[PDB]
Order: C-alpha cells, then sequence, then structure tokens
C-alpha cells in the first residue's frame, strides 16, 4: 500500500502545485500589436478577439502547418483534468475496497492474535491457508487500476512529447479582423502579429512534467512485480500476495515478527 | 450506497471545480469597438451598454437566425443550478430516509449478532424474512430520486448539447445605441461589431460535461438493474435488495460473512 | 422537525449564495455617456453623480410612469434583508423552545424505557396521554413562526413579481446635472443618457427565485396539514401531533418500533 | 436569558453585517468636477483636497444652514462604536456574573436534586427560600446594563432620527482651494460643486436600523416587566425572579417538571 | 481578576479595531499640486517626493512654528505601539504568576475542603492565616505592573492631548524639489502647497481614544483602592487582599458561601 | 525557563510583526524624475532600470562618500534573517533538549513524589543530590545558545547604529543610462534625481528596534548571573542551577512548597 | 533522528519562505524602453515580447558571451524544485521505514521493560544483541538518503556558485522585433535595450541560500560520522548504531538511564 499510495498521493499534489505555480505566474494572457495609437480600447478589442478567435477559423491564416492545433490555451485547464484522472483510482480503491480490506486486516489481526494464544496456549492456525485458497477474481478487480494508472501516465508522456516539437513556431502566429473590414472597406489594419505569453513558462514546464512521469512510469511497472518472485504464478496470487505485503499495513504486535528472532536460537 | 454516493458525490463537485475554473479565467466580459479614439469612458459605455442590451431587443439586430437566444451569458449562473440540483437528491436521502436508514442498520445489526449469539448457544432468526414480507411502498419514495437524478442529467446532455450547433456564429454580434442617435442624430457611429470573450473556454468546456455524462448515465441507468438479477421483480424488491447492498454499508463483524469459510469445510 | 428545518436550513443559504454569485458578477456599478472627450475624471464624476442622484429628484426626469420607484439599487441589499428574515424564525424556535423539546426529549425517551423496562418485567405507561390532556396554548406560539415563515415567502413573490412589469423600460434612463447649469449657464451639456449595468443579471435572476418560492409555498402551507388527518382538529393537536412526529427527531432504540414487528406474529 | 441573549447577539450581529453590506456597495468615496481637462492628478487633488477640508473651514461655505455638521462621514465608523456598545453589556455580564450565575445554577441544581432525593426517600427542602431572603442589592447590579442597552438604543433612534431631516441638501456642498489662490491668484477656479457618493445607500439605511430598533425598544422595555406579575415588587423581586425564570436555563431533568404531571392525578 | 482582566482584554482589543478602522479608510496617502499637465508621472513623484522629504528638512519650510513636529505620519504606527505596551503587563502577569496563582488557587482550595471536610467530620484550618503571615514582597512585585498600566495610558492622554493643539494648520504644508532646481534651474516650479489626508479621520480618532481613557484612568486608580477598606494597610495587605478577591476567580462549590446562609438560622 | 521563553518568544515576534506593519505602509518602491512628458512608460522603465542598477555600478555615480553601501533595498529582507536568526536558538533548544530536560522533569518529579511518600510513611531521599554530582558539560552546551542569542542582538545594535549615520544623504541618488546614450547619443537626458521611498518609515524604525534590543541586552545578560549568587561558581553549576529554577517550570504539588509553612511552626 | 530532522523540517522550509519573501516583492517582471510615445500597448507588447523571446532565439543577439543561459527566469520555479527535492527523502523514510523503525521502537520498548521486569524480579535480556547480529542490508537502504541529500545540496552549491559569475552583464540584453520588421520594413526601431527587474533581489539571494548550504553541508557529513566512534566499522553498524541514537528517540522511563545513577554508588 504505502509504496502505492507514496506515488498515488505526491504526484497529482505535484502536479497541482506546479499548476498553481503556473498560476501565480500569469500576469496577463496575449498581446497584440495595435496600429501605432488609435486608441486604448481598440488595442484591448483587438488583443480579446485574436485571443477569441484562436480556436475558430479553421482555414489557414497563421501559415504554420497542422495550425489547427488549438495552441495550447489549456495547461492548467488540461493539467487539472490530468491530476484528478490520476486521483480517480485512489478514490475508487478508497471507496471500494477499503471496508473489505478493513474486514480483510481485521481477519488477519485475529489471525495473528490466533497465533498469540496459540503460544499463549504453549506455556485453527493451520486451516487460514485454507480459508485463502479460492478463486477471487475479485482482487484483480483492484489490479486493474494499477494497470489503469499506467494508462493515463503513459499518455500524458506522449501528450507533453506532443509539445516539445510544436513549440518551434506555434507561438508567434498572425491574426486579423476580416469581418471588421467587411463592414467598410475603409479604415483598419488587416494582420496584426500577435504573440502569446504563456509558453515562456509552459514549454519549459513540459521538460519538468514529462522527465517526471519518465521516471516513475518504471516504477508503477514495478507495482505488478512483486507478485512474480514468490512462487505464485499472477493466475496465483488472487489473495496472498496482494494482502502478504498488506500485512505490514497498519501495525504489528510485540510478537508478530519477533518470533523470528525467538526461533533463531 | 457507496457505488451511488461516489457519483453523487465527486460529479457536482466536479462540475463546481470545473466552474469555478472557469471563474479564474474570466479576465473581463465583453469587448467592443469603440470608433477610433472617442473618449475612454463612452467605449466602456458602449460595452456596458451592449452587455446590458443582449437580452431586451426581441426584433432582429444580429440577423443569426433565432437571435432570440439569450447569448449564453450564464455558465456559471446556470452550472451554479446545475450541480444544486444534482445535490439536491442526496440531501433529500440524508434529510428523509437517514434515521430510518439507521433503524433499519440497528434492526440488521441486531440481527447478526443474534446469528452471532445462535453460534454461541451452539457451543428467533427464522422470523426476520417475515418481518420484512409487507407491501413498503416507502422505499419506492427513495427509489424515485434515482430516478430524478437521471432526469436532469439527461436534459443536461440536451441542453450542452445544444451549445454545439448554436457556437457557429453566435459569438460575434451587432450592437447599437438607436436611442443614442434618438436624441440628437448627428455624432455617433451606429453599429458596433462587438464579441463576447467566453466562448474560448466555454465552448471547449461542453465537450467536457458533456462527455462526463454521457459516459456517467449508463451508470445512474446500472443504478435499478442489480434488483432484477436475484430472483425478485421490481414489484417485489421491496425491501430486501434495497437493505442487502447496504447491509455492505458501515462494516461488519468477526464472523458476517467469514460463516462461509466455516460452512466451506 | 426534518421536512421544516430542510427548507429552513437550504432555502436562505440557496438565497445567500445567490447573492454572492450576483456579486461575483458586478464589475463597476453604472455607465454613462461622456460628451466626446472632455476629461476622464468629469465622466466617472457625472457616473458617479447620477448614480448618486436616482433617489433624490422626486420630479419627472426619466417620464418613465411612477419614475419614483427606486430603480432596483438595492438587490444583494434587500436579499441580505430577506435571507435573515427568513433565518429568524429558525433562530427564534432554536433559541426559544429547543431546551423545552430537549425537556420533551427527556420526557418521552423516559417513557420509551418505561415501555422497555415493562417488557423487562414481562420476561405506569398508561398514564402518559394523560399528562399531555391539559389545553397548552403554549406549543401554538411554536405553530406561529411557520405561519409567519409563509408571510415573508408570500410577500417575496409579490416583491418579485412586481420585477417583472417594472423591467420593460426602467433602466435607461435620463439624467443631468441641472445645479451644474446653475453655476455658469456656459459649458456642461444638460441630459446623458445613463444605463443601469445590472438588470442583465439582476431581471433574469427574478425568475428563478420567484419560481422557487412559488414552487415551495405549498410546501410551507402543508406543514399545517399533518395535525389534520390524524384523529385531532387543530384546536386538539395541542400537544400530541407536534411532538407525534418529533418522536422520530433524534434516534430510536432497537425496540422502539421493531414491537410492530413482534406484534405482527 | 434567551430571550435577553437572542437581541443581545442577534442585533449587534445585524448591524455589523449591515455595515458590511455598506462596505462592499463602496466603489470610490466621493467625486469633484475638475474644470475640463486641466490635468488627471490635479483632479484626484482637488477630489482628496475638498474630502480632508470637510470638517476643517469653520465659516460659511456651503450655504446649507448648521453647515458644521460633518456631513456623514463615520457611518462605518460610528457603527463600528454602537454595535461594540451594543455588545459590551453583554461582555459585561459575561464577564462578570457568569460564574456567580454559574454557582447559582449549581445551587438549584443541587436543590433540584435534592428534592429528587426527597422523592427516592418517598418510596431540607424548606429552607432553601430563606437561603434567598436577604437584602442582595447584588443582582440590581445585574439589572443596571438592561436599562444600559436601553440608554445607547434610544439615543440611536435620536441620532438616525436626525439623519433623515439632515439630508434634504446636506450631501452637494461647495468646497474650493483658496489658499490655492492665495499662492500666486492667476491660474485655477475657485468653488467646485463637489457632491457625496454615500447618501444614495446612507439615506436608505437609516430606514432600517431606525425601524429596527424602533420596533424593539418595548421589547427591551418588556425586560423589566415580568418582575411585576409574580407577587413580588421591584423591591422585593431581588433573587428570585431574576433566578425563576433563569431556572429554565440549561436543562432539566426526568422530575424537574413531570411532577405537575403527577400530581395532576 | 476579573475587573482587571475586562480592562486589559477590551480596551487593546479596541485600540487595535480601531487602528483597523483607519487602515479600511486609507485610500491613498497624501496629495500633490502638480503644475497643470506637465506628466503623470512627474506628478506621482513630487507626491511621493513630498510624503518622503516630510522628516528630512529640518530647515523651515513649512512656516508653521515648532514645524519639525513629523507630520502625525504614524497613527497606526504609533497604536500599534501603544496597544503592545498595554497588553505587555497581561503577558507579563500570565507567565511570570499563573502558575503561582494556580499554586495558590490549589492551595485555597484544597483549603476549603479541609473546611469541607472539617463540616464532613462535624456530622487544620487555623493555621492557614499564619501560613500567610509572613512578608512576601512578592506580590508587590504583580501589583507594579497595574501602576505600570497607568504610566502608558497617562501619557496617551497627553500624547493624543498634543495632536489636538497641534491640528490647527499642520496638515497644509509647503514642499519643494529644491536639488531638482539645483540640476537645471530652467524648469521646474518650485513650491507645491500639498496636504494630508490623514488628519479627516486622525484628528477626530483623538477624540475617541482621548475620551476613553480619560473615563477609564480612575478606574485603573481604583483597582489599588480595595486594598484599603478591609482593615489591613498597603504594607500589610501583602498576600490575603490580593487572593481575597482571587477566591472568587475560577468557581466556588455547594458550601463555599453557603455557610452564611446557613449560619444565618 | 519562563524569563527566557519570554523574550525568545515575544521579541522575534514583535521584529516580525514591525516588518508587516512596515509591509502594508509600502505603496510603491522608488520614483524618478521623468523629463516632463515623453511617455508612461518610458518613466516606468528609467525607474525600474535605477532601482535594479543600484547596486551594480561600483564607481562613483551618487557622489555620497563610501557610495557602494547597497541602499537598503533590504529590511523586509534582513529583518526577517535576523527574526529567524533569534528564532533559531529556541528551535535548537526545543529539538535538542526538550527530551532531555523532560527526562530530568520526571526525575524531579518522581523525587517530590519520593518525599511525599517519605512524609505518607512519617505518619532514598539522600542519594539524589549525588545523582547529580558528575561532571555533566552537556548543560553547557544548552548554556551556549544564550550567550548565542547575545550575538546577534549585540550585532544588530552595530547594524542598526550603522543606519542613523547612514541616512544624512544616503537616499537621494543620482543615476543614469549611460548605455543608453551609446545606443544613439542622440535623445534621452543623462541623470536623473531619484529617490527612495523607504526611509521615511525605515529610519524612523532604526529607533525602535534600537532601543528595545539596547534596553533588552541586559536582560540577557542577567540570565547568565543567578547561577553566580547561590553557592556555586559557573565551574560547578553543571546540573542544578539549571534545574532548580526549572524545577518551577511545569506546576507544583499541594505539598512542593508547602512544607516551608508546615515547618515555619 | 532529532538532528537530521532539524534540518530535513528547517531548511526546505526556510527556502520556501525565502522563495515567498521573492514572491511578494515582483512588482512587474521586466522593462524595456518604449520609442518615446508610440503608444502604450505597443510597449506592452514589446516588453512582452522580448520577455517571451529570450530563450527563443537561440543565435546571438546579446553579445555577452555563452549568451544561452536562459536569463534566470526561473529562481521561484527553480527553487521550488530544490525545495521538493531536499522533501522527498524525508518523505520517502516516513513512507517506508516509519512503520518498521516503530516496530523496532516497540521491540526495544518491550526490551526495556524486560529489563524494568528483571529489576522487579530482582526484588531474556542476554538474547537481544544477538536478536540483531545478522547481516541487515536493508537499513543501508535507509543510510542512502543521508547521502542522497548531500547530492541535492552539493550541486545547488555549484548551482547558485554558477550565478555569481553569471551575474555581471548578464541582465540588459538588447532584443528585437525583426520579424516585425519582415512585415513592412517601414517603422518600427530595430533593438531596444531592456533588462530584467529581478536580479536586484535575486543576486543578491545567491549569497544567502549558498552560505547557508555551505555552513551546513559538513552538518550533513558529521551525519555519516557517529557510526565511527563507537566501536564498529561502517560494514558492522548494521542496526545497532542507526538503533542506539533512535533509542532516544521518543522518550523514556523512570529507570531507563536512572540505572546508571544507581550503579553509581
Amino acid at each position: 500500500d504505502k509504496m502505492v499510495t507514496c506515488i498515488a498521493v505526491g504526484l497529482p499534489l505535484l502536479l497541482i502545485s506546479l499548476a498553481f505555480a503556473q498560476e501565480i505566474s500569469i500576469g496577463t494572457q496575449i498581446s497584440c500589436f495595435s496600429p501605432s495609437s488609435f486608441s486604448w480600447r481598440q488595442a484591448a478589442f483587438v488583443d480579446s478577439y485574436c485571443w477569441a478567435a484562436v480556436q475558430q477559423k479553421n482555414s489557414l491564416q497563421s501559415e504554420s502547418g497542422n495550425l489547427p492545433l488549438w495552441l495550447h490555451k489549456f495547461f492548467p485547464y488540461i493539467l487539472l483534468l490530468f491530476a484528478i484522472l490520476l486521483y480517480l483510482p485512489p478514490l475508487f480503491w478508497r471507496f471500494a475496497a477499503a471496508p473489505h480490506i478493513c474486514s480483510d486486516l481485521k481477519f488477519i489481526m485475529e489471525e495473528l492474535d490466533k497465533v498469540y494464544n496459540r503460544a499463549i496456549k504453549a506455556a485453527i492456525v493451520e486451516q487460514y491457508l485454507k480459508t485463502k485458497k479460492n478463486s477471487n477474481n475479485l482482487i484483480i478487480k483492484y489490479i486493474s487500476c494499477r494497470l489503469l494508472t499506467l494508462i493515463i501516465i503513459l499518455l500524458a508522456c506522449i501528450y507533453l512529447g506532443y509539445y516539445f516539437s510544436l513549440s518551434s513556431l506555434s507561438d508567434e502566429f498572425v491574426c486579423s479582423i476580416k469581418s471588421g473590414i467587411l463592414r467598410n472597406d475603409s479604415t483598419v489594419p488587416d494582420q496584426f502579429q500577435c504573440k502569446l505569453i504563456a509558453v515562456g513558462i509552459f514549454q519549459l514546464l513540459s521538460v519538468i512534467n514529462l522527465v517526471v512521469y519518465v521516471l516513475l512510469a518504471p516504477v508503477v511497472v514495478y507495482t505488478l512485480f512483486v507478485p512474480f518472485r514468490q512462487k505464485t504464478d499472477v493466475l496465483k496470487v488472487y489473495e496472498i500476495l496482494p494482502t502478504f505485503d498488506v500485512l505490514h499495513f497498519k501495525s504489528e504486535g510485540y510478537n508478530d515478527l519477533s518470533l523470528y528472532n525467538l526461533f533463531l536460537e
């Protein structure tokens, strides 16, 4: 549990703290080039016009190549989704298996105090491996979120891995008010070479979250390999090995593991 | 309870966190095109004038087609309503059935310790199925909110499903101060091609809440199908099957379900 | 209690959350039309002048018809009053009847454990209906707030019902600085067709609170009808029926209502 | 206690919530009429000059009649004083009589369990009226704050009652920089017809707090009339009647008042 | 304790709430008269220049009379000092005498239960006045803060009493940039009749805190007069009378003072 | 402990509250003299340029004398360091001696209840002075922070004592953009007599923290003088006298010090 | 534990408080030199353009020498990383060894109460050194983070040590809009000698965090030297000496270390 909950608590909390670190350094959102003192409010109009008309013109206006790319407006907006989608398998395990694993904890704790009163009588345990001898496909419904956590983290490395080769010239784009000319065909200049403020802190943030998840994907791969090195195959681990390390979850007793020191002599 | 409370807690909390994610990225609300440096305050006057006169002119001024459409001013305002209307059936069940289901929990817990002291005597339960043999239309008054939660989520998919085909050209609209000409008929230009700032984050938010509710409406449909696969029809499930899974609600005991392991041998 | 406290907790909390939803979308408060770049501060002076001189000129300056109507300056200001006036009858019942109803709860709980020890002896209750046989006009002093809650909710539907037919042209009004001409009679233009920013979110908020209270006034009317269908008239319900449903208030016991299951066989 | 603490808790909390309702709708504080684009900062200078020179010129500059009236700068500032001066008699009673009334509560609770063990023996109280037969002028030191709460509420109705007849033309006042002419006698215009922004929400707030206190002053007058209708004069109520209703303060027991039901038969 | 802690808690809390009441109504800090549209930033430069050069020119530039008077820049800054200096003697008594007075409370409570078990035996106390017969100059180290609280409150009435006769014309002062002329001797006007914004709420705050402390200094004088009217001089009160009223500090018992009612008969 | 923790809690809290009192009255940070309406943004550019180029030019540009003095940019920045460096010896004693002094407290409390049960037997203690007869250089590792607190407070009086004689003319300094001339040698004026806003509240804050620490340095000197007047030299105080006053730390008992009253007779 | 947790708690908390001390004194982020009143919004456009185009031009535009150096945009951004990377080894030890060291604490506490009941019998312990005689490479997996904390702190002194010799002239850089000329080749000036606002508080913050870590790196080196001076080599310390000082972790008893005082006589 603890090596799983370490990642499953610290990593979306890391990503939401990093999203807030983005959110402090916002300032404004976009700047456009107003044509040399024609007003103040017309400049903010053109700026908000082009920041609203990024997604809208499906034709070619930036001549960038695959220019319908939605121009990375949404990194707090995407990172919120990715943090809560990594947060949902802990919520699923904590709201659909924690009473059942608490009953399993009560079972193994009455089993260990049964061993304790067997040692008290030394001044039945033999059946409890047979109590967990059945099929029990139900703990494989718990193991599926451990693969489902690898699913979102793998595509995040493909999502942010798209963000590097995007960011050559996907920031300075050319925008217009063509329907503004369509009113009068008289006055306003056509194109304004605007530019987003965001990639100065966004592009060098796709170093960090990418290199964190790539250097942690084998740690989540390693979550499905302790069931291989303790005499049982993945078809046969069904109840023991997803409880055997979970025997170390809450606490122990004065002789839960000191018998090994006692049986040593 | 738990598969119901999972959705009924996480989903309006999702929608209110997404409403706050909208509320951080507001900035301003609308920009209008002031006619080339005639003042500063007259520009904000025209801008607030047209943002106040969206709903008012019932005649044709945008030439958009069904242009009395109220121009999506209200998405935090609508989403607040939809979050609290999804929040109200949990409030109704928690304030009108939780003492009665707590009495049901006390009844089934004294029933299970009656089974426990029957096992203690092995070192009356036979009547308790007959205690719940009556009509009891009262739990069908609890099942109605499970349909009433499907009611609001279904129309939300029709509400946001309206929002896509709306958003072709329901953003750039044309506005005027015609009563301003009616003062003097002298000076001010007539029409100003204003534009809302909102749909750049609103329209690509009607992807998310739509696709979440469509991929969760069969999960709320599935809330009325566990009463079909356990030997009783929906006319006959009245008390057992809305308590049978609710037997797994708070906790269990050392032998509430370990008898199956004991009766196995 | 619970069907009463459901409304009496959730509805003024709804109205104060909706007042805060108004308070987020304020922006500015009013815009006026400054005459074409005569200053910046004179524009804000004229704007604050007319937003301060709404109530003051009792003569006809808007030519609107019943134009001394105070021009809806006060909807957070009125809604705060209406929320706290709906909050005061719960405060009155909780600070003037909750120790007495706690003594009533202690009386009925010693009555039910008297029934319990009567069942223990089966291995005086007959007097307790006569303990509550008197006049007791004092619980009618508790029933008066249930009518007093209907009083404020009924006039709120007449208050907001006034707000629809008001809002035809009670927003664009004409204002002046006539005493400003009285200084010099030289320079300033006379009238400025100002306009409030508020009714774009205020008028379509008098849909919501109106239709909520109209669809909840029969629910508060229904609070005085359970005392009619249980063999006693409103002159004779004095103590039983305002305690009979209040017997279901805190909790019950293992045999407070399981005797009906026991007496069934 | 409870009918006293109802007012003494809810009413200064009402006035401080209403002061904060003023504090949200502030905006700016005063506007002055800058003479037609002479600068921006000189306009704010003149505005802050006249908002600082309201109290200073003791001679006649507004020609309003009793124009040294300090021009209602201070309504959050005065209302804070009036709220804390209504808050101080509850603080005085809670910090100078609550241990002594807790000892009185301990005395009457050991008196009622003395009655309880007298009823247990039925399977000395006769002295306790003589324990409270003395003079005890000390509870009259508690009754003085009930008159001292009427003192501040009465003058508040004279304070706000002054505010109506003030507000005819005590808002638009005329101000100058005469010492500014005394530098050069050259350039600046003399008088500026400024105007406070405050009375649009201040004057129609002296409806509310006035009509609340006038419709609650007989409720505080009624706090000194229950000691008249229970066989003792105000010279003779000294200990019984300011404890007799305070017998209903914390709670009761199973037979603190059920003896009346028992003695009925 | 309680009549001391009433003042010692409520009065610096009053002064810090009044300091925050100042802190809400700040707005800006000073306005200066920019010479008729020479820039915007030069106006704020001159304004911040003169608000920084108030204390600096020790020569005569205001021609006010004793014009090195530092021009009351510091009333939140001074009032913070005066609040914490009135807060420090409660901190000193609570951190240097509260365990010793808790031991004194434990001593007098075992003394009163010794009287209680003497009354139980009626079905040694005679030595305890001799236990407190010594010199004990140590409680005079507690009485010194009661004089030290009078020290700061007395000079505060001389500090704020200086503030009235100051405020005739200590607000409008004349300031320059003479070193600015020393650059070029060409362009900038010399003197600017600036004015502080502060005394409109500062001077009529030296009514309030002055008249509060003057009407409370005899209440702190009265703190050293109860030791005179109970048979002992101030040389002989050393332990009894600073504990005799402190016998009424925490609570009492069922017969701590009801013996007087018992010995009455 | 208590006379030490009084200073060690109240004094860095005083300095951080005074740093926040600085932080409220910031406003802007520096003003520069823009040459008579050449733009707005060039003025803020020059102002931020010179506030960034204070430390950079190591040559003579202010002609002030020892003008590389870094111009007191850092008083919240320095005061934060000095507050946390005075906060660190309490952290060191609380995280490296509080369990050991809690064991010492447990030892002296079992010693005092050993004296208590000796008095109970009157109806071994003689060894406990020999238990603390050894060398114990380890409490001298606790006494070193009491000298290390005097170290930082002494240099603070030399740090702020430098700040007075600095502040003659270390505020108005002359700055330029010489590399700006190096672009064109055409347009911009060379020098701008800027001035910091800070010393109006900074210089008259080096009165307060200086005079507080000078009037408290003998109080920290007095922390190493109680070990001289109780029969042992500083070489011999090792365990008794840094525990003897620490015997008065948590509490006492009914006869921890009342034996002196008992042995008096 | 405590000398380790002192640094491991206080030092990243120091660095994050110092990062927030940076975050309060931000103001703006960069200023550029707009060419003499050509607009307002074009100035902010050029400023945001060059603050976005710092990293982008990989060719020579600053002529600084190794000018692709990314120009220290990221000191809250880097310091957040360094604080959480110093925070992660405490998280690793607290989530992967604290239950095992709690079992070790339970083992040594039952060992000390075994010594206690041996002393009670004086009115088996001999095996417990042999219980910890094995290899136990597992505590060397705890000692690796103590080296891994030295890893990040060592490179931080090389990271900030790079920052001094960088900051000669890595602040004033030259930037252009060359693609802006490529539109028209007509109007805009080419180069703008902009300058970062950050190094006035950033460069003299690389004094502090550098000199803190250099004066604390031997304290973390000293964390691996107590295992050398207590008779065992680093190959043989495996369990005793990383538990021997951890015997002083939670608390002790009345005779856990008072036996040394008892065995002294």
